[PDB]
DNA sequence: TCGTGTCTGATATTCGATTTAAGGTACATT
DNA sequence: AAATGTACCTTAAATCGAATATCAGACACG
């Protein structure tokens, strides 16, 4: 019944020390904590993979701090559950053990195979070149592209369209470049 | 307590008929089944018809949304209406006992992948908090005026009407400067 | 001197979960 | 009836870094 913990960041040392301090207050010994930072340097996680034994429990601050994605996360959770090793996520109040633990691993296994079949879908038609994150980032497009394309198609010069729609001349070329690359 | 079901494919009509046949073997009426193909119109019609207490039968999880994020978004949207979803093959239900547990965990899964994208952002925010950078809204209210008037014995309602602020705002300001 | 392409850097948003400020309601009290 | 405190809940800005759009010129060439 050994207690372990894991913490992962990209760069920041402070937010890493935040997790470590949380694990230490959770009753995890200092030597029982493994960490990583960004090549794929997982050595802290790999060392945890080695040391863990049946009956051992691994404490993690949040779900996002485990895998590099949803797939990797469940892949890891399954890996520890196979060995009887339980994972408890502190802030989210979730565990792979106790009572609901099996239900936890069950639904986690469902979405895993579900998205794996979704990967099998995308792979056939093709997606990955696109790489959809799902969150909308950046300034919204306020410019009507259709008007720009139509005018230029009629032979209207670059500076004439820019003066027409009150955009920059460079903006016109960016629009023409984006739609040309699209075609 | 009406029974509904959903089936989704990309191209193949055969795999669609498989789901439909499976839904009908589960005791769903023929007019209670909605389908879509690569056009969410069938799913949108389902969103409209459903009411609190109704349950939806789906063959598998992957047959719901276009990705994991969309799926959880849908399930949350139905759970918000009290509508439940039971996946046949995966053996998972959003009602009864496990119901809260399903929504709770799927919420954590979704919020985790978003926080994964925000990793470098919210870490830089933690270093910013460390530097002492002030978060939250900036104070537009002069604290001196509020505290000076109150020192002379001006009532709370009067200061509020004076500076055109809220009454509870004055108390909160007095509380902050007293506690420190 | 002027218009056209190609290019880089500077502004401008917009995101999500969190964090403080302010507005607002509700209840009990004086 | 009116003003006074006290207790939480909604809006309302404001945060980081990354991502997307637009602006503003520079530079070379005919």
């Amino acid at each position: 019944m050994r207690i372990f913990g894991y913490a992962r960041v990209s760069t920041s040392q402070q937010s890493l020390d935040i997790q470590i301090r949380a694990l230490k207050d959770a009753g995890v010994k200092a030597n029982r904590i493994f960490t990583d930072k960004a090549s794929t340097d997982r050595e802290g996680l790999d060392l945890l993979r080695m040391k863990v034994e049946e009956g051992d429990v691994i404490l993690v601050k949040k779900l996002d701090r485990l895998g590099r994605d949803t797939a990797d996360m469940i892949q890891l959770i399954k890996e520890f559950d196979a060995q009887g090793v339980a994972v408890r996520f502190i802030d989210d109040g979730i565990s792979t053990d106790g009572d609901m633990g099996q239900m936890v691993v069950t639904i986690l296994s469902a979405v895993a195979q579900a998205e794996r079949r979704r990967i099998l879908e995308r792979t056939n038609e093709g997606r990955q070149e696109a790489k959809l994150k799902g969150i909308k980032f950046g300034r919204r497009r306020t410019v009507d592209r259709n008007v720009v394309l139509t005018l230029h198609q009629k032979g209207t010069g670059a500076t004439e369209i820019a003066h027409q729609l009150s955009i920059a001349r460079s903006t016109v070329y960016k629009i023409l470049e984006d739609e040309r690359a699209s075609a």
